[PDB]
């Protein structure tokens, strides 16, 4: 017949972290599906509803947005040490293409449940009631998550009181923890934990300048004359303390090798990031939610694309994670020094537990570990349809 | 325990027409939410993943527009003559609300289909090959709609080549009968199907003034200086032509008695449309394929808020069909005059097949039938997850 009917393919529609993906196990997909090639990106295209000219994604999946134009494969691993595969696929809206070249760290949320739901781990690694420690295999680029799944009666435990920033409902919290994480190069350009930063016509500051998630210039909220618990209203309608965070910004750059002249800067806007740091205070947000010093380690403020963040950015969440952990860094001292490899810092809207392990060898430090808390949680399950000839 | 897991909901994702809900049978719902109230409410705001502060449904099965932000109940229809009844909740994105006083035209494509899909028909009434009637009480707003849906081997034939604007992907075809429906009142508001409409300034024109679908003032292409055939560009680049038009539609408004004076068209821009409409003629589109005279019956042009539209409007593909249907109208003679109970018009982008009945009584016309053609098919099926507490 000229028209036969859909195929079903058992799947998986998730949220991981703050992304939405259509998550497969190998064996389930269509014999053609089973290796990478062009019939997967085809099939993939087609859940998603892609290559849409109109953009919306009424024909699929997706939701149109990179955020929800994802498909993800798990198999077990064929990798030592390892419970699970993870590949992950970004569906173009408006292309036809399937990119097969990042990781989603949102989605490894998404991996490390969904390896459990689909019977992926050998039930000797899963309690009862506790923690499933998931070891995730990201074939993507070559490197190991472990996920934390918590599990109660034998299946993940999805449900719970955990918040994360851009999730609008509270889940069950899973720890990810992404082993020898990797603009490279040195942790510390410089070569010192921290330094004096020449800001011209400034002042000439503490600074620890960190390649560890993203470059990131970080000072003390005190010498730069802030008080580490400051609001975006205070701060995003001064032009001038807009334009002075913006020069230390440039120093930090330039000091960090990052651009050669000063002028170089009105063109790279995004790295480094410059966040300031203090130690805990109680303070209040816009919304109203008190912070109490006790429930913190360190306030840290971040601006981006010159204005201060509402909360985090993520990968900065990572920088500040590394140098709390490596001890003598602003950050570090500001977390109350010696040990701290895992710290809650309070930002404008809430606070965050990040953790990393870092070790030295001949002054030059390696980082071992990131840690960061998400969520995930399975919205539908069942099979997916699209049109035999489509892929 | 503190946090119970997920409940489990059976529920079948679909596209109807150029909108994607969430559909689900009544009797897989959860006893609370068998009857409406606050139970069901809250039970489809967590599934579509409202409210959202967000705006981005990345908890949840919405899309974050409202074009993908619904749930459908289907069941057996009390109602003698019906197969199903079909209630329709459209989910705010960023309230905590479910808005059942609408219907969704686009849905109803779904509601046909799924109604099979569902086994909610009697199989008395479903073909091995062929097309099953699905006889549709819309439960919100009290009226039967017939969806034509296609059956091969007893199932659903989703897939096929039939093409709407809007939709990425071919499928098949369902026509569906809007019976009955129902800025009221009377549908040629002058009494006459065809007037002498005077635009001071611009000159007198014969034109069909009809409240079908929505208000709309149709004209003559060759009166008013135009072809038929014209494009976006050629139109929508030349303010003296889009002022001459609107002077039209104020006339025509005027007539109407939608305004009672001109300058009240400037703040009701939305009512009513102005379109020219001409015999068949051979043109191609800015994409640049060709559309045969013998192919359709007639060609329409239509603005909406001041600007060439780049296919047709919704409701005013309804007000065609019905002045096509209503021999004498302006449309109905382009079209070739006599009885035109189906036509096949050439709008900008390609052609569209719309049809109508109506009837006669005292001078005054009653329309029994709007008919259109869409498509639907199921995206996913298996169960929806919600907490078990959120509703
Ligand atoms: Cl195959
Ligand atoms: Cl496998
Ligand atoms: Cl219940
Ligand atoms: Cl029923
Ligand atoms: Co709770
Ligand atoms: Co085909």
């Amino acid at each position: 017949m000229a028209h036969p009917p859909q195929i079903r393919i058992p799947a998986t529609y998730l949220r991981g972290g703050t992304s939405k993906g259509v998550f497969f196990r190998l064996e389930d997909l269509p014999e053609s599906c089973r290796v990478p090639g062009e019939a997967r990106d085809r099939l993939f295209m087609r859940v998603i509803g892609s290559p849409d000219p109109y953009a919306a994604h009424i024909d699929g999946m997706g939701g149109a947005t990179s955020s929800t134009s994802k498909c993800v494969i798990l198999s077990k691993s064929s990798q030592p040490g390892h419970d699970v595969d993870y590949l992950y696929g970004q569906v173009s809206i408006d292309k036809p293409f399937v990119d097969w070249s990042g990781n989603c760290g949102n989605l490894s949320t998404g991996a490390g449940a969904f390896a459990l739901h689909a019977g992926l781990v050998d039930p000797a690694r899963i309690p009862e009631d506790g923690i499933c420690e998931v070891r995730i295999w990201q074939a993507n680029i070559g490197k190991t998550i472990i996920a934390h799944v918590p599990v109660s009666g034998g299946q993940v435990q999805e449900t719970g009181d955990f918040e994360l920033d851009g999730v609008t409902f509270p889940a069950a919290e899973i720890v990810l923890e992404f082993l020898d994480p990797s603009d490279g190069g040195a942790i510390f350009p410089t070569g010192n934990l921290v330094d004096d930063l020449e800001v011209p016509g400034v002042g000439t500051f503490k600074a620890t300048m960190i390649n560890a998630g993203i470059p990131t210039v970080f000072v003390n909220a005190e010498e730069i004359g802030y008080r580490g618990t400051e609001l975006r209203e205070e701060i995003n309608g001064d032009p001038q303390q807009l334009a002075r965070f913006e020069r230390i910004r440039v120093a930090g750059a330039l000091r960090m090798g990052l651009i050669k002249t000063p002028e170089e800067a009105a063109t790279r806007q995004h790295t480094p990031k410059i966040a300031f740091v203090a130690p805990p205070r109680d303070y209040r947000t816009a919304s109203g939610k008190l912070v109490a010093a006790g429930d913190i380690d360190l306030l840290v403020r971040a601006l981006s694309m010159g204005k201060l963040h509402h909360a985090m950015m993520g990968t900065a969440a990572v920088a500040i994670g590394t140098a709390a952990a490596i001890p003598g860094t602003l950050v570090n001292l500001a977390a109350g020094g010696g040990e701290r490899s895992a710290v809650r810092f309070g930002h404008p809207s809430g606070t965050l537990r990040v953790g990393a392990e870092a070790s030295q060898a001949n002054g030059e430090w390696t980082v071992t570990k990131a840690i960061m808390s998400r969520s995930a949680r399975i919205l539908m399950e069942g099979w997916v349809r699209v049109p035999g000839d489509a892929f």
